[PDB]
């Protein structure tokens, strides 16, 4: 039962579609919401998040970081 138990979290709204080229990547569909878990370093413009129970990496250029007020959990 993979779940999150932390206060310092982050959420992002899928602005555009993006299929994970591999298991290492994460798939996202426009309109959906991805939970930001980590943030790549050498991968400028890429962040690590989770969606539909799938954790991976995706282009930050295809997602919109939610405000500090918007908090699902």
């Amino acid at each position: 039962s993979m779940d999150s138990r932390t206060k310092s979290k982050d959420y992002c709204k899928v602005i555009f579609p993006y299929e994970a080229q591999n298991d290492d990547e994460l798939t996202i569909k426009e309109g959906d919401i991805v939970t930001l878990i980590n943030k790549d370093c050498i991968d400028v413009g890429w962040w690590e998040g989770e969606l539909n129970g799938r954790r991976g990496v995706f282009p930050d250029n295809f997602v919109k970081l939610l405000p500090p007020d918007f908090e699902k959990e």
